[PDB]
């Protein structure tokens, strides 16, 4: 049923005169309606009211029911205590990222991590282009390290990704510690494709 | 009167868009359902809004007219000074939760506690399952001990619980410490009703 | 003119179904009439937003402009430096308070001060009920001492304060030192009027 | 086209009830009226929700775009790695100020810096008045130095300005260090057209 398509429609409004205030190029415009359209394909609801009316038990249950994919498509989720996975889901933050875009650039200080839902990132770290695609992560390596991104990542499509900062990815790990390992394991097979660890 | 039901009504909608959008399962949109029937029973307030712009004084006499059985029915806080008791209402949290649900779950790191306001919970450490009603509290344990959840607290009934966070919990204590030594001896009692205790 | 009556309307009209959802008992409701009649005078704005979207110079002049006679009152603040006066100003907040009220009690761990702006309070340290009004300030005490509050403080009218919390106290006066004494010499003079002192 | 101008309107028109309610000085309701005037041009959006709806990658492209004369006309900006040039901008928070005003005054603990934009500020430490314009900033000196504002600064025009924290600007910093060295050289210079240094 259409009520919450119009304050996506009353809100995109405003987003167009809020574009044609600050004269934007036209690319800039398109690529605006576009992300759009791909974040919230027509409809806008308050998630985070409507989430924090409900439960945690429910909240979990929807967010769990939502990364179905995610969940069986990624080894280190799928083969894991579902007790650490949705309390892990529970803090993952949903964003989209259109092509060309820098997710992530070399030599910044890193203070978050990605889980691929949907699309094709690139990876330049520079050496060789390594590319990761749905079920996989990146941008482990400052979570553990506390340091730069040892590379840069580009999306290739319309990503759909979730992030996590370091502080809940910290959290998450100092009440489930064996799952620090399977990251730390992931993170040192890469620094090797590179040449560098960490100490 | 009629008009704050509309609020209800209105949101209420947009959950079920959003349940719709998300394709979410019947037995899921059924819970939803009873949930906010349980936690609302049909109408919505600013409660937060109304009552910021009230003073301490009648935010007091309002949780405290509020909580009338909550308090009888509580030897801890029925024979306490009714100013700690004031002081700790006023930082409880209302929460409701469904048949079936996990309040607590064992081996997590606990950073809240529980004042069972109306309903059956059961709590299993596995030994035997213990039950907890009405004029009862738990998840004190992690707030004193700073440890991990000592067993698992199931609802039996749709519960109308109080919440209260470590934080919280240790303020008021730090403000009225006579009272820590209440919340002590009952959970020494628990943790030799299983075989532990801190230090 | 008439506009943000309807919202002052609209939300105490809340308030009223808010009240009678709580069943509340009639002292209860007409207190809260009353208050409101006293803290809005039937009008409500987006205080808050409104001064948010000013600059730092409008909003002191304003607040400046509100509490001349608060400022002209008070020595401590009239024969201040009015950039110390105005940094201050800019950091109270506004509370009303009813006759009989308890704006503080002895025991108390205490966290913030009053400048009465209008209304007569009651101080009863207990030995004799010492009286304060217009112009005059107190419960900083536990700001300068970080323990309990000395005595009871309750209010005899309709009072009209501003509150200041210890962190903006304690920041106003790293900003301005020579203050901390004016603040100093009241408080013993004081605690002389009671018998303690601090070290 | 026009929509956002009724927001703009009607935010005004609450302004204008506020000012009444207050019975502010017709100065002071002019220089209101005139500050919205010069803050908003007559719309008003959500900036920071349309913002928040975005990604970074856009947000910045925007940011960019709107401060190509801030960037261009600033040495220390356009002779800069655009990469932490846009980490700066992205942490600016625009302000205007009116003739007269005190955007900084002497003594004070300073806790954020400026970006002229566009206008002109009067600069004076006291000894003679420097004056600083577009492609200027100034109050960078209490940021490196966590004292007292070396000079006072008042706007000779209605300024257009961009304002750092300390936070951000120590975060930028210690991500791109080469940089501390610029806004450090510029610093001594000043202290040196006064007669001061830190260490
Ligand atoms: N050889 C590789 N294969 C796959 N992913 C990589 C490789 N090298 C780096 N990465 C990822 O790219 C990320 C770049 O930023 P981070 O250092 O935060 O973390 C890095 C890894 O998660
Ligand atoms: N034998 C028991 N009887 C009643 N309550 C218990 C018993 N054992 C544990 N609990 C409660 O169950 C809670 C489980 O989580 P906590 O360790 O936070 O705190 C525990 C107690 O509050
Ligand atoms: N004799 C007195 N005369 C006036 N005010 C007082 C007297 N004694 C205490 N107070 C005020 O009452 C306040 C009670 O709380 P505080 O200790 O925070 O600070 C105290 C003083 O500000
Ligand atoms: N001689 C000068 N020329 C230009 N700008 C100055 C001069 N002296 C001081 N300033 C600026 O004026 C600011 C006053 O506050 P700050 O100490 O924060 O930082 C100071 C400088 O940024």
């Amino acid at each position: 049923s259409d009520s919450s398509r119009r304050q996506y429609q009353e809100k995109y409004k405003q987003v167009e005169q809020y574009m044609s205030f600050h004269k934007l190029p036209p690319d800039t415009r398109q690529r605006i309606h576009d992300y759009y359209e791909h974040r919230y394909q027509g409809k806008m609801f308050d998630e985070e009211s409507i989430l924090g009316e409900l439960s945690e038990p429910l909240r979990e249950e929807i967010i769990n029911f939502n990364c179905r994919k995610l969940v069986a498509s990624m080894p280190l989720f799928a083969n894991a205590d579902p007790n650490f996975v949705t309390s892990m889901l529970t803090k993952l933050r949903f964003e989209v990222f259109q092509p060309g875009d820098y997710i992530i650039r070399e030599g910044t200080i890193g203070k978050k991590m990605y889980f691929i839902q949907h699309g094709v990132v690139s990876v330049l770290t520079g050496n060789k282009e390594t590319k990761l695609a749905d079920g996989s992560y990146f941008g482990e390596i400052c979570l553990l390290t506390r340091g730069r991104r040892t590379a840069r990542v580009r999306a290739d499509t319309y990503c759909r990704l979730y992030s996590l900062s370091v502080d809940n990815f910290n959290e998450v790990l100092e009440e489930y510690p064996m799952m620090r390992r399977a990251f730390e394991t992931v993170a040192l097979d890469r620094l090797d494709r590179i040449g560098k660890k960490n100490s």
